[PDB]
């Protein structure tokens, strides 16, 4: 259904519901079978979280006699999956190829909305309770239903002391867990890292596969934690007034530090792997800091022809960070932990040396009469302990087996949903948007303000092979900070916070500006789950893909890669320039503000009709308006012309339709001139200075009547980017007339995606370890031509006001009518399963013998 | 003479740094096929 | 802010400038 | 048990003393093992399993 | 000759090989061979062998 319905289909006239129609479908086509992360993980970590989108590729010249690229095959893939830094301890200030000298954080808020909880039904002694407390008492002194009058409102000597902590919530049970879902998707996505592979700022630095081994490092001043309290049950009672503890404690939203939170587990429970977890993604975060073991074995450097270099020059300087560094999360900030059903004598089976209030004491006694509190996860269980080296599975097994339990016992399908489609939009970190010009012809040089080629934001590392001339970023301090500045999410929100360890001085820097907000999870309905209040809903699931947290995960990144592409998509429509999210986008032109007031309605009625839940928790604009700029880097000469677009184009046709075929390639001969405009300039004595031939440019109202008008618009407009020399085919021919613009000649902008990284897409899986071949073998045209993915030109330059723009003859020989003189590259969306997933596939479908699946299939 | 719905443009001019340097309304002047169809253009004119 | 609660975290700037 | 564990394919030697040490079969086998088991408590015992 | 993108595992066969630790060592795809009665009954599969 990827093809032949899907990849058959385009864009409708009205585009919001016909897009949110489709990603619907393809959301329900995203499948990565539960019953596959038990024989191979690292597959299917890689299935799920590093998906693929396959398409073919070829170029069409008029007068060529060369053979050039016709059917090629790539595989086309969005986002960072990790970050690489300089080491923690780098005393020198000489910059490294591709180490960042610090990096950013997305710091998430805590949302004022409260998801909304749904009804559950109450378990038998819930249910005795609640009739209890509903019962007709005759109040007098002779039995104890007088006690809640003689002895206080909150008297246990009727319901017990359970009943009565749990009295308001057995008068009315509901309950809801997505923001703990949405919390243990991130970890699962943050940790293993989304994306391409990329790891770098450099565009050219791969990681190898994903990682192995991982160590933890603890950090006083960047980490954001929370403070912990033991108790058995016994003492926890025992320190409020006549015992009885409070009945609720889910605090209000705007204040979660104000209180301390409670949470009550049996001590069955508090041995299982997912207890941990549990604390986890609950609290505040990130707790401590997760990097790859050794860089050196799990990254690569990918040359402009494909070559693979294992050891990069500078491995031992530098620390690979996952993407769980990068975000920072609001949550509870005191968190009171209470195991319920345990002696004197209990002692804390994690961490040595912490002692439980009413446990065991230090010196060997029982019941400990201090509540010790704890400064951080990292100070309990030594699973999570500073400069411990551990193995992902065994840290993520925790993970699993706790969205299992929630998701198959506590929660519902709708929770599910929701928190993928809300994770989503947190998903995926990518660079910020690299962009070349072509400069404009010789011809119009005196009416031009843009003559001559530029380039912005395009950094490579790698020296084994010759570096494309598009790409001349120097990494120093200054670029440094302004390209962490530009990296954006899915919905395109940069962030203002960041953060640097280098020396021996931890520092971090936290913005009041948030990228967005998560809901806080309610304690409460934990408590009354664990301790069997609420019957479970344990048939209330009715998906398959929802109990197992691999393939949730799977449709988290599919839905926020679709949300980037959407989010292109729209920032094209709204003509949004990509300098509008650059670091300096705050002190350039006015129009970054005014296409902010149009790519908000975009966004906002996309999440309103898709997503649900509240629209600024997921997009704002603070960090945009709140950009810092930095002094020291000076923008490149470019024209404001082209959109957002962090995806290929192959990912943004293959979820949004469109159509950017061979066919809208005209081969026209031209003899009576139909649709050709005659551009004039007349200086003051009133003799004519220009005189050429020009094409107007389609309005988007047009396009939106007739949408092949935007496929013929990327025909006549792209040219493929060549290796070696800045001088587009293009030029030599056409050139950009605006009327709006003082000079009128402008040349094309090209969002830029360098050889490097495009040959990552000549393997169907992204693994690099010298022994795969990127190296088109039998094809030597990407040796001098690079693949054009770009979004064409924005068709307006004023969010505001429609104005016709023309493309116009430069030389005086080329008609425009008559097609591109220049290489255009033509594009199709291609279903095709890689040999690693048909393997698996055979594997869990046809050689699939297990005794279940067999045997317990009635 | 006018004294008191829409046929009016606005004309928008940039500069290399990107900033609006215009941003004023106008209305075009007739052509003389349409003095021509209509004779009381040009008085209006 | 929609709760009368101002300590220090709470950002009683006007929205968007 | 026994009859299901040969139905499941659960080997002898993943029960020893080094059954985590020895071979990865053993955690497959208990995934598979676990699911028979299961599914007998609770049409059998009714109690939790 | 064929030229077929392939999306759906139609005529593939799993090849594996494992050690006598129980290890996998090779998992590799393949097509079968045709048979001599195969071609007996259609003579265009030795074309496309």
């Amino acid at each position: 259904k990827t093809l032949y319905n899907y990849y058959s289909e385009g864009p409708s006239t009205p585009i919001m519901p016909h897009l949110v129609n489709r990603l619907r479908g393809l959301d329900a086509l995203a499948k990565v079978d539960a019953t596959l992360s038990k024989v191979d993980m690292n597959a299917a970590y890689i299935f799920a979280l590093r998906p693929t989108f396959p398409y073919s590729y070829g170029y069409k010249q008029r007068f060529s006699n060369r053979r050039l690229t016709t059917s090629a095959l790539c595989y086309a893939r969005t986002g960072l999956s990790s970050f690489l830094t300089v080491d923690k301890t780098y005393t020198s200030n000489s910059p490294l190829k591709g180490g960042s000298r610090g990096w950013p954080i997305f710091n998430v808020g805590v949302s004022p909305h409260v998801a909304e909880p749904h009804m559950r039904t109450l378990s038998p002694i819930g249910l005795e309770v609640f009739n209890l407390a509903t019962s007709q008492f005759s109040k007098t002194l002779l039995t104890a239903s007088s006690k809640v009058f003689t002895q206080s409102l909150y008297t246990a000597d009727i319901l017990s002391i359970f009943g009565e902590v749990f009295l308001p919530h057995v008068m009315q049970p509901v309950s809801n867990y997505t923001p703990i879902l949405v919390r243990a998707l991130l970890a699962l996505i943050h940790i293993l890292g989304s994306g391409s592979g990329n790891c770098s700022l450099s565009s050219s630095i791969f990681e190898s596969s994903i990682p192995q081994f991982l160590t933890i490092s603890h950090s006083t001043n960047m980490s954001n934690r929370t403070r912990y309290c033991l108790h058995t049950w016994s003492a926890y009672k025992d320190m409020f007034r006549n015992g009885i503890p409070p009945q609720s404690t889910f605090p209000p939203t705007l204040a979660p530090e104000g209180s301390s939170a409670r949470i009550l587990i049996p001590a069955a429970l508090v041995t299982s792997p997912m207890f941990p977890w549990l604390l986890v993604l609950v609290s505040s975060g990130p707790q401590f800091f997760l990097y790859s073991k050794d860089a050196s074995i799990n990254t690569v450097d990918i040359g402009s022809r494909g070559r693979i270099t294992s050891p990069i020059p500078d491995v031992a300087h530098l620390d690979l960070h996952r993407l769980w560094n990068l975000f920072r999360f609001d949550g509870y900030r005191y968190i009171d932990v209470v195991i319920v059903g345990v002696d004197r004598d209990y002692v804390w089976p994690y961490q040595n040396g912490v002692y439980v209030h009413g446990g065991k004491g230090p010196k060997g006694t029982d019941n400990y009469e201090n509540a010790d509190v704890h400064d951080g996860i990292g100070t309990i269980f030594s699973s999570f302990n500073n400069n411990v080296n551990v193995q992902t599975s065994d840290l993520l097994l925790g993970l699993s087996t706790l969205w299992n339990h929630i998701t198959t016992t506590y929660a519902t399908e709708e929770e599910v949903t929701m928190a993928i489609k809300i994770a989503a939009a947190f998903a995926l970190v990518y660079p910020v948007q690299p962009i070349v010009y072509s400069g404009c012809s010789r011809a119009l040089y005196n009416h031009t303000s843009y003559f001559q080629p530029s380039s912005e934001n395009c950094y490579t590392t790698d020296t084994a092979e010759v570096k494309s001339t598009w790409d001349t970023v120097e990494l120093s301090v200054q670029v440094n900070n302004a390209m962490v500045l530009g990296m954006t999410l899915p919905f395109g929100q940069p962030t203002v916070s960041s953060a640097q360890w280098f020396n021996n001085i931890d520092k971090a820097e936290i913005s009041m500006f948030k990228v967005g907000n998560l809901p806080l999870q309610n304690l409460d309905y934990l408590s009354l789950d664990m301790m069997e209040f609420y019957a479970p809903t344990t048939g209330q699931l009715y998906d398959i893909r929802s109990d197992s947290l691999i393939s949730s995960a799977h449709r988290t990144v599919n839905l926020g890669i679709g949300y980037t592409a959407l989010a292109d998509f729209f920032a094209y429509l709204a003509s949004v320039p990509a300098q509008s999210f650059y670091h300096n986008r705050m002190v350039t032109s006015p129009i970054s503000k005014q296409a902010y007031s149009v790519y908000e309605r975009f966004i906002e009625r996309f999440i309103d009709d898709f997503v649900g839940w509240g629209r600024c928790d997921l997009f704002n604009l603070d960090t945009l308006l709140g950009a810092k700029r930095i002094a020291g880097v000076a923008s490149s000469p470019i024209p404001w012309h082209c959109s957002l677009q962090r995806c290929p184009l192959p990912i943004i046709m293959h979820y949004t339709g469109l159509h950017f075929g061979q066919e809208h390639i005209r081969v026209r001969d031209v003899a009576g001139v139909e649709g050709l405009q005659q551009i004039v300039l007349r200086n003051d004595q009133g003799s004519i200075v220009l005189d050429a031939l020009g094409t107007a440019a389609p309005s988007r109202l047009a396009v939106k009547l007739d949408w092949s008008r935007l496929s013929a618009w990327y025909s006549d407009t792209t040219c493929a980017i060549p290796i070696s020399d800045r001088v587009m085919e293009i030029v030599n021919y056409a050139a950009i007339w605006d009327p709006t613009q003082e000079r009128r000649a402008t040349g094309f902008v090209y969002t830029y995606f360098s050889p490097n990284f495009l040959s990552s897409f000549n393997v169907s899986e992204p693994i690099f370890n010298k022994t795969i071949n990127l190296t088109p073998p039998y094809d030597d045209t990407s040796q001098t031509v690079i693949q054009n993915l770009s979004m064409p030109q924005m068709l307006s330059f004023d969010p505001y006001y429609e104005s016709t723009f023309y493309v116009v003859s430069a030389d005086n020989e080329w008609v425009p009518t008559s097609g591109p003189a220049w290489k255009v590259p033509y594009l199709e969306n291609v279903v095709k399963r890689s040999g690693r997933r048909l393997l698996a596939e055979l594997r869990i479908a046809s050689n699939n013998g297990s005794g279940d699946r067999t045997f317990l299939d009635d």
